[PDB]
């Protein structure tokens, strides 16, 4: 079952690449490094669960299975995320790549904590994903301040479809360390089945659905 | 014999390398970045072929040569950044374009890389998707990429054509090769496939760079 | 004691990142990009540094510790270092991006050869050692020449504080290779708590010193 469903995310996301693909044929105003942004995170993040499906994305440390291509995954496919997320804000404005560059780095680290603390024991897992959570909430801070505040310098009508992806974005995003903390990889209460549906479940409106919402906004401001 | 060709090879990059800082010291119109790259390819290449000569950049009952794929996911897309910025010259950048090219080209290093270390319907599976990113490259090269060249003029257009054409001929040859090697089919011997990977690569990493610059270097006059 | 005193680094480097932090707040004409760089070097250091502190950062190749977390640390912070150094030089003046990632990736070769060297046994270490120090002493000559020949077009007063950061890192920098070359990793003249007193102490003078002289030198430019 878990193969079957690896599988299964990974045609959904070559669909999803695919719709992004034709978009780009008809931009409507839409630089095309936003529809080449929105085409990887998929492609990437579909490569990596096929490693899952066929049998190689993981391996048994200690007593638990690590699902190591999550992190390889999401290495790539978050700080692009974050840059999608960065230049919706930036629309018809001055590129910030300072604060871009910010975003990626936090993102970059949040991804790496959590790899080192799913390979810790005891206490020390907890040190690293305690690290992680504050990168996350700087990132938040940063989403709902300063980037706010350039969205709203374009405009009205930016600044609320930027309002409306930032909430949509944020809420995906505290889903992961919470699944994370309650299953196998931290105090064990949800059950391994459990926790692969929801990182099959939530990496398909983050992967995909967020890109829609995204990309959907701002050709309707052409 | 192996170690001693890996030694051969390391030097033969080490001279290029020299070649191309020299042309760089008058650079005919040609901007620094082109030459830097022309530089970092060989030599990257160079250390990646200096650890096989010294017997630490391969594992073993089939010989994985790990340290071609550290040489070529940065060597490789360096080549096609090269090949992009020729189309471009005189003209506006599309760097969308190039970092598609860059993204595609990694994307089809990790997967031989993967294959490598697969067994049986995996490797193929991995094999394969490398194969469609390295068509989707061609299609690239041959249409948009082309496209750019022929509106900064004939004389840039023509040298375009040539340059595309050596180094699509060079990149069919790896993947065709990996498969009759032992990596693949084993139809051919580990002494044929360490040959062909001696002698592609002085193609490919001083050859098309040769090529590419007195091209380039020749539209000032 | 060991793990203690990466405690102690880690404390610092988040102290360091924090001042950064707050000088970003009051910027005195110095660009955001030279905050973000002085920020991320000590944090990703520290992190790196809490690892060996945790005795996750280190493992055992025969009879000798390789502490690999340096060289995580070194890949990021000293590429950022040399960024730094060269926007130094090109402070009030055109970018040269070109001059800089030649640094950069002459700066990531030379961490590279120094991790592959320590993996290595005899001979072999010191051929990987060896291109190392050429790689270090190219980027002494770009530092020196190019770099500051820039430094001069940006006028007399800038001309003066690069010259002065770059005596101050070639300094530092050249104690590293020294100090890899006494201790465990080559001659083993020095014993491993000498070797770590050295790779806590350069290290603060490095990722935090460098950039309190190098901002209060650009930011009195402002005035
Ligand atoms: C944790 C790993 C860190 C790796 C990422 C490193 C990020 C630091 C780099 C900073 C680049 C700054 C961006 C350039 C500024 C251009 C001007 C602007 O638009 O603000
Ligand atoms: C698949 C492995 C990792 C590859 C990651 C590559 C990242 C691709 C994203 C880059 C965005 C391109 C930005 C170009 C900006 C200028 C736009 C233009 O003028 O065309
Ligand atoms: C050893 C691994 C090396 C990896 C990094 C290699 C970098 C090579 C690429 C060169 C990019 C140069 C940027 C050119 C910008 C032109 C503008 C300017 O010169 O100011
Ligand atoms: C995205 C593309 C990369 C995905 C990463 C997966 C790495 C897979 C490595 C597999 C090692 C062999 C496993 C086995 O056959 O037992
Ligand atoms: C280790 C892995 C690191 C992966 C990071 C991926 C690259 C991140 C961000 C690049 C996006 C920058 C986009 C600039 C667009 C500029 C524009 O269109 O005006
Ligand atoms: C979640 C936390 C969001 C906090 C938003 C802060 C807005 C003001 C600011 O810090 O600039
Ligand atoms: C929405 C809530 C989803 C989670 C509830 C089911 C948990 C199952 C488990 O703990 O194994
Ligand atoms: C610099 C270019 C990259 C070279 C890297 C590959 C070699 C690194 C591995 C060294 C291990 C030596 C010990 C052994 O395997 O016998
Ligand atoms: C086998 C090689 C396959 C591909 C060759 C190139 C495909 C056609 C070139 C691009 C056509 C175009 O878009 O104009
Ligand atoms: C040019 C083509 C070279 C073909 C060599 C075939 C012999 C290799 C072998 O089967 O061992
Ligand atoms: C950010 C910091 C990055 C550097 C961290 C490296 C830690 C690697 C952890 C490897 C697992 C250690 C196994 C163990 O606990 O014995
Ligand atoms: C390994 C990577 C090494 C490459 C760096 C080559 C140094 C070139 C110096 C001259 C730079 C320039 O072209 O302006
Ligand atoms: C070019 C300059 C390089 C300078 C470096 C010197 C390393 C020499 C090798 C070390 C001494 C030999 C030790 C031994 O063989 O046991
Ligand atoms: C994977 C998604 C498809 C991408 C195909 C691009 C081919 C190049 C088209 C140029 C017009
Ligand atoms: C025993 C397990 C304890 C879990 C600790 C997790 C705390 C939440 C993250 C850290 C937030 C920092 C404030
Ligand atoms: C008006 C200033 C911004 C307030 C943001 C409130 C916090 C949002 C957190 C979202 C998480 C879901
Ligand atoms: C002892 C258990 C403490 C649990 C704390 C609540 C869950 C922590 C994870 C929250 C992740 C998102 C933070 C914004
Ligand atoms: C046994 C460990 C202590 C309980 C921790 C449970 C945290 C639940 C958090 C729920 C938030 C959605
Ligand atoms: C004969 C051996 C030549 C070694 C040259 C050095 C390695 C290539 C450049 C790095
Ligand atoms: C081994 C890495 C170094 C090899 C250098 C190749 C030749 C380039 C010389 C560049 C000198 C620049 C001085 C301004
Ligand atoms: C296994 C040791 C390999 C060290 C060299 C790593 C270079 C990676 C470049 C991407
Ligand atoms: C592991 C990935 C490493 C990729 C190498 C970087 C290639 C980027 C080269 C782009 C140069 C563009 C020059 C613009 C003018
Ligand atoms: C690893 C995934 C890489 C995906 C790159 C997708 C390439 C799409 C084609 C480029 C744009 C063509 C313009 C017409
Ligand atoms: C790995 C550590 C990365 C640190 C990034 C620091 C980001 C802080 C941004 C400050 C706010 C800018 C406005
Ligand atoms: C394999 C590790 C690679 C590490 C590279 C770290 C980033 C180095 C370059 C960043 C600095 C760029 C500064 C541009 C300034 C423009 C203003
Ligand atoms: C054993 C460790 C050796 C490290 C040597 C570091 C370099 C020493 C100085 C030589 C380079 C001088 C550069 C001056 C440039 C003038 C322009
Ligand atoms: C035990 C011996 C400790 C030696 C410390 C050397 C550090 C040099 C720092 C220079 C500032």
């Amino acid at each position: 079952m878990i193969s079957i469903l690896h599988y299964g995310y990974s045609f959904i996301m070559l669909l999803g690449a695919l719709y992004f693909y034709l978009l780009s044929k008809d931009p409507k105003g839409v630089p095309a490094s936003e529809y080449l942004i929105a085409m990887v995170i998929p492609l990437w993040s579909g490569a990596a669960y096929l490693s899952i499906a066929l049998g190689q994305g993981l391996f048994q440390y200690d007593d638990t299975t690590i699902y190591y291509a999550r992190y390889i995954d999401w290495v790539i496919s978050t700080p692009l995320l974050l840059a999608a997320l960065a230049l919706t804000a930036m629309f018809g404005g001055k590129k910030n790549l300072t604060l871009l560059f910010s975003l990626v780095a936090l993102d970059v680290f949040m991804i790496i904590t959590g790899f080192v603390a799913d390979l810790s024991i005891g206490t020390t897992k907890y040190i690293w994903y305690s690290l992680g959570v504050i990168a996350l909430i700087i990132i938040l801070v940063i989403t709902f301040g300063p980037l706010r505040r350039i969205a709203l310098s374009n405009g009205t009508r930016l600044a609320r479809h930027y309002t409306r992806v930032a909430i949509y974005l944020s809420a995906l995003w505290v889903c992961y360390p919470t699944a994370w903390l309650l299953g196998p990889s931290g105090l064990g209460l949800a059950q391994e089945l459990t926790e692969v549906l929801v990182f099959i479940i939530l990496p398909i409106f983050s992967k995909v659905g967020f890109s829609i919402v995204d990309l959907h906004g701002l050709r309707k401001l052409h």
